[PDB]
């Protein structure tokens, strides 16, 4: 802890900098609490026997936390920069350092007494206000200012710094904060708005009043008794020992009965018992089930419902051809007379006119659809089979057709038509987008991507999607008694007839094609089999429900990725093609049959198999056992494919349950030897296995309505409601050993809280309960009304609705929120703590919650959705805060602390290493919970609240918890119809009370619920129980590992992390024999296995869904951490990476199109295959936009391609290498810098749209959607007809819209009145999107339809935004780096990537296979963790309303204002002036404008691999696994020995000349070379061929004089220069031209000129030095002479529309031509810390062609230990200078006091201050000393939580006495590995040579200094009052 190495670390640029704040917590073991010894008295305090001064312990809180910082002379601000005069003169800061190279460093310190992020954040914005201003005001008056400034804020939870740090450093910091805060406040200013919301929440909790004797009554079991007996008796002590002991023998009896540790045989022996038990137990289950289903052994019948055609097809047409014939149209006749019938009357006149056209189905030309109805007389036998149209199998049934259908089958070869129509439609939009990338690699992808697309199985699956969609749109039309459908592919010569129904659920179709056409088949044979017709082949009137339809679209996208995905994990080069493994056929069939055929039971196996196949990792106390698996898998068989699926499941089960996966830990890495894919005979490594468990997964919200679903839904809600204990007596009243199935003994309870309590008081400080009482105050008392979660779901369901067939033929219709808090407004309400008092009394004038039910159709995840009334979502929103609060503070809880998700595992590793020495072993096991909910009495949770909770919140929760006592839940209005014509068999009873049944009463339409808590409602009670749950879990193994089995102490941490269900444990140990290895191992096993029997006591029962005690893996949430290796299933999200979402605007679907793929890139895939995904995606967004619906997209094609802007259609697609990295905003900016784009947006900016009042004025009104911007066209769709009508019948006036425009103040202030309120409501019900239309059909159509409508819409008519060409005219009437800045606030660190991306062009690389894992990083992109900068609407807030919504301060807050005013031409400081020139036409859209128009990216959790890493290692191997991409010395001692001479005690004559001597000596390269910094190197080298083009290319600097203004004498002798000239130059290819005036004291700079703009930020400072040098003032003003750019003032920027500083005007040809200086005037110049080569350009005016300053990263050692080895350079105190290492210090100590040299004068007395550096190695305080003698922090332990001792059971000590086990013989086998010399645990995890050189360059100066110090004294020296001899050394130190 020393203040050198930390200023060492930052490096900074010239000018100000600030950093980037970060954030640091704990993740060792925290030490501290030592003897605490307080006592107040007059002295002061006192603490231990050390006292401290009163007023001093005032303050103590800070001086202790930095003891080790703040030891200089404490400087002031005026001491280091030149006078301001400004009164910020006598700042004083906290540490003002100044390191040799004058790189200033301010830093203040600060501590804060709060628990989270808010207090953080506070701290570092009020101290960056407090030091803002002058220190800028400062830099503004350097010469070449590099200064940094940092902040540091600690607290107990973390600590925020934008300095980098090291952990070791943070846990000091943090731990001395922890005891200087806890005496401080044993030896003992907020805002107003947070002043006034805690009040209004403290009045309203004391004054609220609930009914408690009306609850009593109207619910169950709600007695206050119940808490206050729970929160005032102890816990007992004796019950829970016995318990114990009991649960322990209990435990340790089944473990041996149940893994054959009896009597003495060996491993073999045991699996081969296991082998033989697994058969029997498989062979029962085969026999059981085939005992009852109709016994077959043969089922003719197929899987595919779709026959298998591949046309070739043909030019696209919608239309029935007419010429084919009907010579065999009659031969069969029931199926063949009605196609022959079909077609006899499509062809003459018999069709009508049906128009399904897009603006109905929406509920609002050409664009208008043509379908045919249909009335065709059938004979009477097929009418009379038509009309007629529309078991269990056995695990016996030969089911061999999918067997040899997944080995041989053309499903990858390549359909042989690869350019035709559809594939031309697609890659000429794909090459357009490309097109901004036109490098080979984007090209190979491209044609890989075709190739795929080329392939049959995607042919096949296009036509699908296509007769999908079609159906889809045909779903709802009007039904005519015998009607029919006849329709065309629009692609295909394939023709449909359809017969839609009423009920719309399902529909009726036939196929037909020509049998001409018919190309190619799948040649399969699971596959409808169709029937002959001569010349043509039909079907058979096939169902598909309207459930299955969304698959059917989305599966070409689908089998895309599956295609992509298999083709890489495999290990094949994505640009190399080659044959089908044949291994790989078999997982894209796999997957092809689970996709088609869709039903639940089927995919059920496939990810269930993971559970099973998650055996064998087992340590060899234990032996795998997937028998548990066994149920779950019982039930009816329906298809041919489930019986596959089981059996291979079976034989799966049965091969892994006879041996293990193998342990082999060859070097210090381990892995596990045999793996083999589930549903396969296999052998693949670990992460081919892991991500094949998720074959069938995939995402929905689109609400299923099958009866099926539904019927099961409603059955697993009422489960254990039956199961009522019948008893209120033990449900939180009296302890119980064995619990029954609803039961929790309380004093189990009461121990887990005070143990969880315990643990929170420990890692925070104590009295913390008064900080989560004010946050929680506060957190509550801002919420107004209207910032509510509008557009949620809400229940229409109330007492009426209880009643069947009374209340009928009705729709139910639930709806949003908003119009409760509509209606609430209406009654005068503003504060949400103002409404539950009102909200609490109308639910408990009721009865019950009234909930309403909610499906989803995903086949497994969160399907169920409870819905609630507004009512008691305003009661429940008041609880679930206090919730969070008091979870957000614990140590384990990961849903409230997301990051915490991969922190308590990786880190676990080094914490074992730590505290135990290298060479740990684990054990882990994985946990979970059978029924997290239905099982969770509602008491528990309001019992285990309520304990956190500070007394004036116990009534309330308590009230608002006894709500769930009595629920009610609606059902479907369809169900219980058709139900009114197994469990479906009882409740139909229960329904017509015959059976009578405890939960559904007679005739009425809802269920009744007691037991049981709604998911999603209270997700985080559940979370905090389970981490009280866990927490004594970990003190219970603590204290059973304190103490061995005999009395002996195994070591060992132990690890608890825990979510919602699922929960892990990590104990590690460390042996030392080879016996107490097993001895442990066993200890260990029976502690990890006694958990399943200790849970039920706490009303929670672990399923057989969790592995126990495995070695070295551990599962917490979906990512499996396998040693140093962590694997996560990336198949998931690559599945669920496509996902149709209705949003009412386009250029918002791509914002959703890119999220989910960064998503995916996030759970980790090559950027070779994130690009894939991509052109998928692409694929998708445009099929779903009407590529194969609407007949008139060629015209929205064709202006697309004109068109590259979004928000049109166009698709944006980004680069090949770093394909997910970054965001849309990254491909945004890059588009808006080459193609048209940014033309589009310069009119957007640069237009003041007067215009005469003519017809072309506003052009496209602005609206922003998301991050991006366009025509408010598309924002405005959408009905909002109710909401409107619902705001009429308020007090809402017409002339709102205009009344807004008259006072606008109300739209950025909250509120101050009603009717301002109601304007709020108004804007909000308008602008974002919100709609109000009810989905009332499906849903691809109507987004076709959203689409297609506002395409067609903008493509001819109006709105008020014009035509495509109207505006493409319009244009006629880009961007400047300035405002491409203000408009992305990102766009350095987009130029550095890109920059860094302009370098892998080119497909160059090898194929060096590397390591087993090359251990990766943890790589975070651009990502901060609040903020630093303020908003651009706040700025416009601040000046026109003067809400300090900023805290800039005058001079900053005007400069960044006017930078704004510079960036938007119209903009300016009027309110309502703004509007009659800018692009608008109210004072609303530019409101929603400004809020939306800057966006950021967001952040990336990328792997890379190590070197400590960067991006450009990232690129080269993360393109591919397997795969990279790649495209002196003396140097080194020059740039040492130039720093150390001219930093150097010097004269600047003799650091010339030693400079000139060493450049002699020395050599270089030549400049052929790269030119970063040393490029002014060798020429300055080379100065000593022909240097005028040397320096003229090469990117020089240097202009001359083309008009000088005059020469005029100065009577004291001056050569001014007056008049006007006209200077010239070239610097970085600009060719600029100043011209330049000044008549009276001083000139001024006139106006300037630019050949380009791209480099323009640098060109600024440029001449800002060009200026510094010829000293040129540029603060007055000038007269404006042309269309400038911008103006500047000052080096700053100004609008042009001001005029107020000097233009820059650019002009591409304003100035081409050079000056042609002469080579002779060129000198060389050496300034203080500075290095210049220089011309004379007019007669005592110079300038500076090339400068130089030395970096502090370039003091080596090495090159000083060469140059220590020399004497030939006669230039070597200076000899121990250069070279660190008679005598020195002798001579110069008293040189000083009289000035006797012919070298540096007061630069020696500036340098040889740092005595003080080898002065920080000792010289601590005296408390800051005294307090080292702190012991670790030993741990949790029961024994304090329960404040006494407990025995336990020895079992084992017994059973090891007598002999019964002979352990040495259990693990004989399995290899040993205490002895195993392997890595320690964990995957994830210049600071050197700048600590090292800081360090080091104070020995070589202060060596026998520091000697003679420590000699003369070495305890009166830490006291720096105490000496106030060695007059010399002090002398050298200070005064
Ligand atoms: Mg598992
Ligand atoms: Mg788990």
């Amino acid at each position: 802890m020393n203040l050198e190495v930390l200023c060492g670390r930052i490096n900074v640029e010239n000018g100000l900098s600030l950093g980037e704040p970060g954030l640091y917590d704990q993740i060792y073991d925290r030490p501290g609490l030592p003897d605490l010894d307080v006592t107040v008295d007059a002295t002061g305090v006192t603490v231990d026997l050390i006292t401290i001064q009163l007023s001093e312990a005032y303050k103590i809180n800070h001086d202790f936390t930095f003891s080790g910082l703040s030891k200089t002379t404490d400087r002031r601000l005026s001491e280091v920069f030149p006078i301001t005069h400004d009164g910020s003169d006598g700042m004083t800061p906290d540490v003002i350092h100044t390191r040799l190279d004058g790189t200033i460093v301010v830093v203040e310190f600060t501590t804060t007494r709060s628990h989270n992020i808010g207090g953080l954040e506070a701290a570092y914005r009020t101290k960056i206000e407090k030091y803002r201003d002058p220190i800028s005001r400062r830099v503004d008056i350097m010469e070449n200012p590099r200064v940094f400034f940092g902040v540091i804020v600690v607290s107990s939870g973390g600590v925020l710094s934008n300095m980098p740090l090291t952990q070791d450093e943070a846990e000091e910091l943090m731990y001395r904060f922890c005891i200087a805060n806890e005496i401080y406040t044993k030896a003992r200013q907020k805002s107003e708005e947070e002043l006034e919301a805690i009040s209004r929440a403290l009045s309203f909790f004391s004054l609220f009043e609930p009914n408690i004797e009306r609850v009593e009554g109207t619910f169950p079991n709600s007695e206050i008794e119940m808490l206050e007996q729970f929160l005032s008796t102890p816990a007992d002590v004796d019950f829970i020992t016995k318990t114990l002991k009991a649960k322990e023998v209990e435990a340790y009896a089944d473990l041996c009965d149940s893994h054959y540790l009896k009597p003495e045989k060996t491993i073999q022996e045991r699996l081969e018992i296991n082998r033989c038990e697994a058969i029997d137990k498989t062979q029962d289950l085969l026999a059981g089930l085939h005992a009852r289903s109709n016994k077959q052994t043969s089922l003719n019948r197929g899987t595919v419902k779709l026959p298998p055609w591949l046309p070739k097809p043909s030019s696209e047409s919608i239309d029935i051809k007419t010429d084919s014939g009907f010579g065999s149209l009659m031969d069969h006749g029931a199926y063949g007379e009605l196609w022959a019938k079909c077609l006899l009357d499509v062809s003459l006149g018999n069709v009508e006119g049906v128009v399904s056209d897009p603006a109905k189905e929406l509920d609002i030309k050409e664009a208008k659809i043509t379908y045919r109805r249909f009335k065709p007389a059938l004979s009477s036998s097929a009418r009379q089979e038509f009309s007629l149209q529309g078991d269990a199998l056995s695990p016996f049934l030969d089911v061999e057709d999918i067997g040899d259908f997944l080995t041989f089958n053309n499903l990858l070869a390549d359909s042989r038509y690869g350019d035709e129509s559809v594939q031309r439609a697609v890659s000429i939009l794909l090459e357009k987008a490309s097109a901004m990338q036109d490098t080979e690699l984007t090209h190979a992808l491209n044609d890989s991507f075709k190739r795929n697309l080329s392939s049959n199985v995607v042919q096949w699956s296009l036509w699908v999607s296509c007769l999908a969609q079609e159906l889809a749109s045909a779903l709802k039309q009007h039904c005519r008694a015998g009607e029919f459908i006849i329709k065309k592919l629009k692609f295909w010569p394939i023709y449909v007839i359809i017969k839609p129904t009423k009920s719309s659920s399902h529909i009726f179709y036939s196929l037909g094609i020509r049998k001409a056409d018919v190309t190619r088949r799948l040649t399969g044979r699971v596959f409808s089999e169709t029937i002959d017709a001569g010349e043509w082949e039909l079907t058979e009137f096939k169902s598909l429900k309207t459930c299955k339809l969304t698959n059917l679209v989305n599966l070409p996208c689908t089998m895309l990725n599956s295609i992509a995905f298999w083709r890489e994990k495999l290990g094949v080069a994505p640009w190399l093609v080659r044959k089908p493994c044949s291994e790989l056929r078999e997982q894209v069939g796999l997957t092809f049959l689970i996709s088609l055929e869709d039903k639940s039971k089927t995919e059920e196996i496939i990810t269930l198999t993971r559970y099973t196949q998650m055996e064998g990792f087992v340590s060899p106390p234990m032996l795998p056992k997937p028998q548990k698996m066994l149920g779950k898998l019982d039930g009816p068989l329906r298809t041919k494919l489930q019986v596959y699926l089981l059996r291979k499941h079976l034989d799966c089960m049965v091969r892994i349950a006879s041996q293990p996966f193998s342990l082999i830990p060859r070097e210090g890495r381990v892995e596990w030897g045999g793996t083999f894919h589930a549903i396969s005979g296999r052998s693949t490594n670990l992460e081919n296995m892991v991500n094949s468990w998720y074959i069938g997964y995939y995402k929905n919200k689109e609400e299923s309505t099958e009866l099926n679903a539904l019927g099961e839904m409603y059955k697993k809600i009422v489960e254990m409601e039956e199961d009522k204990p019948s008893s209120p007596e033990f449900l939180g009243w009296g302890d119980t050993d064995s619990p029954k199935k609803h039961e929790f003994s309380r004093s189990f309870l009461r121990a887990a809280c005070s143990s969880l309590e315990r643990e929170i008081a420990q890692r925070h400080g104590r009295q913390w309960k008064q900080n989560l009482e004010e946050r929680v105050l506060r957190e509550i008392g801002t919420k107004n009304i209207l910032d509510l979660a509008s557009m949620k779901a809400t229940s229409n369901f109330s007492k009426d609705w209880e009643l069947y067939s009374e209340v009928q033929t009705k729709e139910y219709h639930r709806s949003k929120l908003l119009e409760k808090m509509a209606t609430l407004i209406e009654k005068g309400v503003m504060w949400y703590i103002d409404a539950v008092g009102q909200a609490w009394k109308a639910v408990l004038d009721d009865g019950c919650m009234r909930i309403c039910l909610f499906k989803k159709n995903q086949h497994g995840g969160l399907r169920e959705i409870y819905v609630m009334d507004a009512n008691a979502r305003l009661v429940q929103f008041g609880v679930e805060t206090m919730a969070r609060c008091v979870c957000e503070l614990s140590p384990h809880e990961t849903v409230a602390n997301p990051r915490l998700k991969n922190s308590i595992i990786e880190n676990h590793g080094l914490k074992s290493a730590r505290s135990l020495g290298p060479g740990s072993i684990n054990i882990n096991s994985s946990n979970d919970a059978k029924k997290w909910n239905q099982g969770h009495y509602t008491t528990k949770l309001a019992l285990v609240l309520c304990w956190f909770m500070p007394a004036k919140f116990h009534r309330f929760i308590w009230a608002a918890i006894s709500m769930f006592r009595r629920k009610k839940m609606m059902v479907d209005l369809r169900f219980l119809a058709h139900l009114s014509s197994p469990f479906r068999e009882a409740m139909t009873d229960a329904f017509h009370g015959n059976r009578e049944v405890s939960w559904m009463d007679k005739g009425r339409t809802y269920i009744k619920t007691e037991t049981g808590m709604m998911q999603g409602i209270l997700h985080f009670t559940s979370s905090l129980l389970h981490s009280c749950v866990q927490s004594f879990y970990k003190s219970y193994f603590v204290s059973k590992l304190k103490e061995g089995y005999m009395g002996e102490s195994i070591s060992g941490v132990v690890d608890v992390i825990e979510g919602s269900d699922d929960s892990a444990i990590m104990i590690s140990i460390r042996p030392k024999s080879d016996m107490d290895e097993v001895r442990s191992r066993f200890f260990v096993a029976n502690l990890l296995h006694s958990v399943k029997f200790l849970n039920p006591l706490f009303g929670i029962y672990s399923s057989e869904k969790s592995t126990v005690n495995t070695v070295y893996c551990v599962e917490y949430n979906s990512e499996f951490h396998f040693h140093r290796h962590l694997v996560r299933p990336t198949l998931r999200w690559i599945a669920a990476s496509h996902q149709i979402s209705e949003t009412e605007a386009l250029a918002s679907r791509q914002e959703d199109y890119s999220n989910l793929l960064t998503q995916c890139l996030e759970g980790g895939a090559s950027f070779s295959l994130t690009y894939l995904i991509q052109c998928a995606q692409l694929l998708h967004h445009y099929m779903l936009l009407g590529l194969c619906l609407h007949p008139l997209f060629g015209t929205f094609m064709g202006m697309l391609i004109s068109d590259p802007d979004p928000a049109l259609g166009f698709f944006l697609m980004d680069n090949p290498a770093f394909a997910g990295g970054a965001g849309f905003r990254f491909n945004l900016w890059r588009a808006c810098k080459t193609t048209d784009l940014g033309r589009k947006y310069a009119y957007y900016f640069n237009e003041i749209q007067g215009k005469t009042k003519g017809d072309e004025d506003y052009r496209a009104l602005d609206a922003t959607s998301g991050g991006t911007l366009s025509h408010s066209v598309m924002v405005y769709w959408g009905d909002r007809k109710k909401y409107q009508a619902l705001l009429n019948r308020m007090g809402l006036p017409e002339d709102w819209v205009e009344q807004i425009d008259e006072n606008p103040g109300v739209l950025y202030r909250r509120a101050a009145n009603k009717k301002e309120l109601l304007l709020k409501l108004a804007e909000k019900v308008h602008s974002p999107g919100v709609t109000s239309s009810l989905s009332k059909g499906h849903v691809v159509p109507r987004v076709v339809a959203a689409g297609v409508y506002l395409l067609s819409r903008h493509c001819f008519r109006f709105s008020s935004t014009q035509k495509a060409s109207l505006i493409k005219l319009l244009m006629m009437s880009s961007l400047n780096p300035n405002q491409e800045r203000m408009l992305f606030p990102q766009a350095q660190e987009y130029d550095r990537v890109c920059t860094l991306l302009e370098e892998v062009e080119h497909l160059t690389g090898k194929f060096v296979v590397r390591e087993r894992n090359i251990v990766r990083s943890r790589i975070d992109l651009f990502q901060e963790p609040v903020d630093l900068r303020c908003k651009a609407e706040d700025l416009v807030s601040e000046v026109w309303f003067g809400l300090k919504r900023t805290k800039l301060g005058p001079r900053l807050l005007k400069e960044e204002w006017d930078k704004l005013r510079a960036s938007f031409a119209w903009l300016s400081t009027d309110p309502s002036e703004t509007l009659r020139d800018g692009p608008f036409l109210s004072h609303v859209q530019f409101r929603n404008f400004i809020a939306h128009v800057d966006a950021k990216s967001r952040s990336v959790r990328l792997l890379g691999a190590p070197v400590v890493t960067t991006i450009s290692q990232v690129v080269r191997m993360n393109f591919f696994p397997g795969f990279s991409l790649e495209a002196l010395e003396s140097i080194s001692i020059l740039k040492h020995v130039l720093f150390m001479v001219l930093n150097g005690p010097y004269t600047e004559e003799y650091k010339l000349e030693m400079i000139i001597e060493a450049f002699s000596t020395l050599v270089i390269p030549q400049p052929s070379e790269v030119i970063r910094k040393s490029r002014t190197m060798t020429l300055c080298l080379l100065s000593n061929s022909i240097l005028d083009q040397i320096e003229r290319a090469q990117s020089g600097t240097l202009g001359g004089f083309s008009k000088p203004q005059k020469t005029f004498i100065r009577p004291g002798g001056g050569v001014g220069y007056k008049g006007k000239g006209v200077w010239t130059g070239v610097m970085e290819d600009t060719h600029v031209q100043i011209l330049i005036d000044g008549d009276g004291t001083s000139n001024w700079l006139e106006e300037i000129r630019l050949s380009s703009d791209a480099r323009l930020y640098d060109v600024i400072e440029s001449i800002r030095r060009l200026c510094d040098d010829l000293g040129i003032n540029n603060r007055v003003a000038s007269a404006y002479r042309g269309h400038c750019m911008v103006r500047l003032s000052g080096f700053k920027i100004k609008p042009a529309s001001r005029t107020d500083g000097c233009p820059v005007r650019i002009m591409e040809r304003g100035f081409r031509i050079r000056e042609l200086q002469n080579p002779d005037e060129v000198k060389m110049r050496v300034r203080g810390d500075i290095l210049n080569l220089s011309v004379t350009i007019q007669e005592g005016r110079v300038m500076n062609i090339l400068s130089y300053r030395p970096r502090d990263t370039d003091i080596s050692e090495s090159a000083a230990a060469y140059l220590w080895s020399n004497r030939d350079l006669f230039s070597f105190p200076s000899c121990s200078w250069i070279c660190l290492k008679a005598s020195v210090l002798l001579a110069n100590d008293r040189k000083t006091q009289g000035i006797d040299n012919r070298a540096m004068g007061n630069i020696f007395r500036d340098c040889l201050e740092g005595s003080l550096r080898k002065q920080g190695l000792m010289r601590s305080k005296l408390t800051e000393m005294v307090e080292k003698n702190v012991v670790p922090l030993t741990t949790q332990e029961l024994v304090d939580i329960l404040e006494e001792d407990i025995d336990f059971s020895d079992v084992i000590a017994v059973e090891l006495s007598e002999g019964s086990l002979d352990i040495e013989s259990i693990f004989d086998g399995a290899p040993i590995l205490w002895s195993a010399e392997v890595e320690e645990f964990g995957e994830g995890v210049t600071l050197m040579d700048q600590a090292a050189i800081t360090m080091c360059a104070i020995m070589g100066k202060e060596g026998c200094r520091g000697l003679l110090t420590e000699k003369r004294c070495m305890a009166a020296i830490r006291e720096q009052v105490r000496p106030f001899e060695d007059s010399i050394s002090w002398v050298s130190d200070q005064f």
